[PDB]
């Protein structure tokens, strides 16, 4: 007696399986070792697939690819507010998997109501392939027989049979449920009246009963409730597990069933032929592009016709025409891609020149085409080509990809390949046929467009975006588990503290040394277990950042779809499986970096004309560098890190090179090499070679450029291949082997590389000791290619604030102009940098922010309530008509309809019109202006001339000047932020007792106890509630208030709390301020006039040192109020503050 499940469901029903993939795979492999079989039928979706596929057959079960579909009761486009039933389905051969892919992938595209449904219609359609089950309780003919419609029921069974013929099943279940007798006893009558055998299975949904609990609080994760609720959602009984054929007997009896159910399920099981293309199998699905061209011919078109624009002083019209005579601009690149691999290697038998160019380009030309890869690169490089013409922003490269001078040539990738030391080996290993990754970085504002270019050029079909899937994080795990058992949070997340982090993430539980934890309490017991049960399961599904697959024949062919929540086509499996079945994924990168250079250009442009063409740029610029030497890296690309900042500070970098070595040392390990780079950097220190004499000559022209040290995977290829005479694709799989530290195949390269070093030069004593060298730095070895084309960014960035610094913050500003956090705080950067930042201004302000001269000027868009059509209108108008000449002039050109009164309000508040004087006046003034305004139009459309048809504007309505506090209140109302000025500021009483400031907090706190506590002072801002200085907010758990507030810090947790009032009654005490300068006969000439004034204020002093303001709380010294006065009446500030003490 065996048994094969053809219902079980795994961690990809994401919001009921717990059956992870390996651990139920070998449960099914130790119950049946014969002839093992197992069904994937997931909840309406095909996402474990793949990897169910590839880690069933390594293990010698044979899987079988299913879905229990969600069924619409009528039809797929039905938004009604009957239902949805269940259908288990099987893919018995290949076409069969095929139309699983199409159904899975119509569900989320056409039918995605609250889950994922198909069509009885779709299904007919999609049927060919598929043996189908009557399904568990929720499906429709069991559900109709629950309803006492037997009538519909047998209707619906023809309807069914009428659509999979012989390959329709009567599925019979059984669990402890009384449903489950009614249904299955008219369902044994169906199977018998049609003929159409039984077929057992139980549902399963975790892998062994003892996994009942573990699944039962799983669903209180996404049920988002307690163990004990009630009302939580739980499953009817604890048998939903995968039982033994002996299990299964229990639950159906001989004596009443028979063996049809059981041997049924083995010859299914039997009879589906289900094979992917993987591995053994796996074709190339290279999409086709259009050109009597050949597509390896183009692709040499294209690269001679690059490197003319690439290399002008090197590569000309002259150079190329002399090669042909050793055998228009365009039609000599068109001819030389005509010559043939047989004619090529008749030339080479007869510092990077001309002729070396060609030859690079011709070699690597000759591995991409060998390879037959030319139709990647062309589909690759016409995406690129296009955004580039379309205003979408382009990186210089990323990864290996800028090692290819054709990459290069073809404007793939933007560094020059050969000028720095990249290489074609490490993009395309000449000795192996496997696919290259090409990732591309686009403007993150544009990058959809690009994906949208390509939707549109290589079908909607064929491309779509990978999908990406969370796994359960181990401290996750733990808390999500010890929510639902009742568990206070804070004794939780000491708990998920005990775990160790290793590389970022948490360990897995399956290791965690305080374990002694669990003796004490039993609650905890289940809580550690249960949360390593769920710990390999999977969150939801979300757009990969990068992803997305190119397809050669339509995608619903081979890969299911999804549509996400933006409108995204998606793919259903994840980067690996659509790799796994060789498809063409490229990754389109979103950054920001680009974005901002864009704004630099555009605002560099309109302040002073200069065309900044990045790709053009000097890359041995002084003021640039010098710039990075002083540490100014505030906006600069890559080197942002408080400790980067420091380590450029100490370098003083003078070339690009240094950028490049910089931000490859700079991460734990090759960290500590950078010191021994800023000693032989900074000219004090030699580099010698002595330990190689005789690799010297091999060793100096690769490690020069980086002061000895291997710091690029490039560089060692290169070492390994001159000393050794290995090829430089074959350096690069010694790299490989140098990582993957495989044990002793290691000394079959040693061996390799002493034959050939000795061979060359080296005396074998260094050879042995020199591939030592090699091993050491090939952990830590950086790609350079990847570095260099960043670094290029960095300098581009830094280029910019050195130059043009105004514009500079305009664009950050600018870029993040969304952000009120952001945008306060780079007003505050750029104030405390000399440069104003000014509120907008009808009559010089453009749309968006502005360099005027020298200030930075607020756009008209960043007034609150005025509408974009307005901001336009408005700059429209002062284009036309000149500027504008008073608050009446504004409204007669810009009537009530275009701009309204709720606009005009903000505009005024923003600071728009203060050109034309008092604010509080100007609001005023509105309503009746605006009735002069209306009213000047009736007597203009009704005759009237210009003296006739104008009693000119009245005066301005007086009013009394606003307060500060009101008037930042508007500013901030109509902008967002607050510009010139902070409420707080108003009344220092507050800032003085204040134990911090907002920004100084976690340079404060962090060096102090262990989790302390702290006295905070700003304004609040939420009706959580938001505290904020002139210097930043925070969150602290109404409007326009200011607050001393008492609080914890780890986030910050407020504990207590005063008011302004409050704050200015509690007794107040006496606050000195001394500089750093101060005599030794001073701390006594202050030390008396204290002395010689007691009573009970005490005396603090505010020390402004070299690096930080202490605060000095005196001594014994108590004065008496009198001394303020005495005491300013000297060199000495003070105030008389509110006693600390207090609060
Ligand atoms: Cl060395
Ligand atoms: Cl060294
Ligand atoms: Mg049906
Ligand atoms: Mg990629
Ligand atoms: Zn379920
Ligand atoms: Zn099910």
């Amino acid at each position: 007696l065996k048994f094969a499940h053809l219902h079980q469901h795994t961690q990809f029903s994401l919001l009921d399986g717990a059956a992870k993939l390996q651990d139920l795979l070998k449960w099914v492999k130790e119950t049946t070792p014969e002839d093992p079989a197992l069904a994937m039928t997931d909840h309406g979706n095909l996402f474990g697939a793949v990897e169910f596929y590839k880690k069933a057959t390594a293990m010698g079960v044979k899987p079988i690819i299913g879905y229990e579909a969600y069924v619409a009761a009528e039809s797929r486009f039905d938004r009604k507010r009957g239902g949805y039933f269940h259908l288990t389905l099987l893919a018995k051969d290949f076409t069969g998997y095929q139309n699983l892919v199409r159904l899975a992938s119509r569900a989320y595209l056409e039918g995605f109501y609250e889950k994922p449904r198909i069509d009885r219609e779709i299904l007919r359609e999609h049927a060919q392939g598929l043996i189908a089950l009557s399904g568990c309780l929720g499906a429709e003919i069991p559900q109709f027989i629950l309803q006492d419609r037997l009538d519909l029921a047998e209707a619906r069974l023809n309807e069914d049979l009428s659509i999979f013929g012989d390959r329709f099943f009567i599925e019979i279940q059984n669990h402890g449920l009384p449903e489950q007798k009614k249904v299955n006893q008219v369902l044994k009558e169906f199977a018998r009246k049609y003929g159409l055998g039984m077929v057992a299975t139980n549902d399963g949904h975790y892998v062994r009963k003892e996994d009942a609990r573990a699944h039962e609080v799983l669903l209180a994760i996404q049920s988002k409730t307690t163990l004990d609720d009630p009302e939580r959602w739980r499953f009817p009984c604890d048998e939903f597990y995968v039982k033994t054929p002996e299990e299964m007997r229990a639950m159906l009896p001989e004596a009443e069933w028979g063996d049809e159910p059981f041997d049924n399920t083995v010859e299914i099981a039997r009879m589906c032929d289900v094979d992917l293309p993987i591995g053994d199998k796996m074709v190339y699905r290279i999409p086709r592009f259009p050109l009597g061209r050949t597509e390896a011919q183009y692709l040499r078109e294209l690269t001679f016709l690059g490197l003319l624009r690439r290399y002008p002083d090197r590569i000309t019209e002259a150079f190329y025409r002399e090669v042909l005579r050793l055998l228009d601009e365009r039609a000599l690149a068109e001819a030389l891609a005509r010559v043939e691999e047989k004619a090529w290697e008749e030339l080479r038998k007869r510092e990077w020149t001309a002729e070396a160019i060609l030859h690079r380009a011709l070699y690597e030309l000759s591995v991409i085409e060998r390879m037959g890869f030319p139709g990647y690169f062309l589909i690759v490089q016409d995406y690129i080509n296009w955004a580039r013409g379309h205003g979408v922003s382009v990186g210089p490269g990323r990864g290996s990809a800028a090692g290819s001078l054709v990459a290069y040539a073809v404007g793939i990738t933007n560094i020059d390949p050969l000028r720095f030391g990249l290489l074609f080996e490490r993009f395309l290993n000449p000795e192996r046929v496997s696919m290259p990754d090409i990732d591309t970085d686009f403007s993150d504002r544009e990058r959809d467009r690009v994906i949208q270019y390509v939707r549109e050029r290589y079908g909607e079909d064929k491309v779509a975006q990978i999908g990406t899937f969370g796994s359960l994080a181990s401290k996750a795990a733990l808390k999500d588990v010890a929510r639902v058992y009742g568990i206070p949070h804070k004794k939780a997340e000491e708990l998920a503290k005990l775990i160790p982090v290793q590389f970022g993430k948490p360990k897995p539980l399956q290791e965690a040394e305080l374990r002694a934890e669990m003796e004490k309490d039993e609650r905890i017991r289940q809580v550690i277990e249960v949360a390593m049960r769920l710990e390999g399961l999977n969150r939801h599904a979300s757009v990969h950042a990068a992803g997305v697959v190119i397809a050669a024949e339509p995608l619903t062919d081979l890969v299911p779809l999804m549509r996400d929540q933006e409108g995204r086509p998606v793919t259903q499996y994840d980067m690996g499986a659509v790799e796994a079945l060789g498809l063409l994924k490229m990754d389109f990168l979103g950054l920001r970096t680009l974005t901002f250079l864009d704004e630099a250009r555009r605002i560099v442009k309109e302040s002073k004309g200069v065309e900044l063409d990045y790709d053009r740029l000097p890359l041995d610029d002084p003021k640039t560098f010098e710039l990075l030497s002083r540490g100014e890296t505030k906006g600069v690309f890559q080197l942002e890190s408080g400790g980067m900042t420091a380590t450029v500070r100490g370098l003083k970098p003078r070339r690009l090179e240094d950028i490049i070595a910089l931000v490859s040392l700079y991460r734990p390990g090759p960290m500590e090499h950078i010191p021994t780079y800023i000693r032989r950097h900074h000219g004090q220190e030699p580099v010698s070679y002595a330990e190689f004499p005789h690799a010297e000559k091999y060793l100096r022209p690769i490690l020069d450029e980086t002061y000895g040290i291997p710091v690029y995977q490039e560089q060692i290829m290169q070492i390994a291949s001159q000393v050794a005479g290995y090829s430089l694709g074959e350096a690069d799989l010694l790299r490989r082997a140098m990582g993957k530290k495989r044990v002793e195949e290691m000394q079959k390269h040693r061996e390799r590389f002493v034959r050939g070093a000795k061979e060359r030069g080296v005396p074998e004593e260094e050879a042995n000791r020199l591939f030592d060298m090699l091993e050491a730095f090939a952990n830590y070895g950086f790609n350079k290619s990847h570095a260099a084309a960043y670094s290029l960014l960095s300098y581009q960035t830094a280029y910019v604030k050195a130059h043009y610094p105004v514009e500079f913050m305009a664009a950050l500003l600018s870029v993040e102009r969304h952000d009120s956090d952001k945008v306060a705080e780079y007003i505050r950067d750029a104030r405390a940098l000399g440069i104003p930042v000014l509120p907008p201004d009808v009559n010089r302000s453009g749309f968006d922010f502005k360099v005027v001269g020298e200030e930075i000027l607020f756009g008209l868009s960043a007034v609150k309530n005025v509408g974009e059509m307005a901001a336009r209108a408005i700059l429209e108008e002062r284009e036309r008509g000149g500027p504008f000449k008073s608050l009446g002039d504004f409204l007669k050109r810009l009537p009530e309809q275009v701009v309204n009164k709720r606009a005009l309000e903000s505009l005024v508040k923003a600071g728009a019109l203060d050109a034309f004087g008092d604010r509080a006046r100007l609001l005023a003034s509105l309503e009746p202006l605006l009735r002069w305004a209306a009213e000047t139009r009736e007597r203009g459309r009704s005759g009237l001339v210009g003296l006739f048809a104008e009693v000119e504007e009245p005066p301005l309505v007086e009013a009394s000047p606003l307060d500060e506090i009101t008037m930042l209140r508007y500013e901030k109302e109509a902008l967002g932020i607050y510009v010139s000025g902070h409420p707080v500021l108003r009344y220092p009483g507050l800032r003085e007792v204040a134990s911090c400031t907002i920004e100084e907090l976690s340079e404060f706190v962090r060096e102090l106890p262990g989790k302390p506590k702290v006295l905070l002072s700003g304004m609040v801002e939420e009706v959580r509630f938001t505290l904020s200085d002139e210097t930043g907010a925070l969150e602290v758990v109404k409007e326009d208030i200011p607050l001393l507030v008492l609080a914890e810090v780890e986030r910050v947790l407020a504990q207590a709390v005063w008011t302004l009032e409050e704050v200015l009654e509690a007794p107040k005490a006496l606050e000195v301020e001394v500089d750093h300068a101060l005599l030794d006969e001073k701390g006594a000439r202050l030390k008396s006039l204290l002395d010689e004034h007691p009573g009970s204020l005490p005396v603090y002093l505010r020390v402004l040192g070299p690096f930080g303001e202490a605060l000095f709380a005196l001594r014994e010294v108590r004065v008496g109020e009198e001394a303020l006065g005495l005491l300013e009446a000297e060199g000495y500030r003070a105030y008389l503050v509110p006693d600390r003490e207090v609060f």
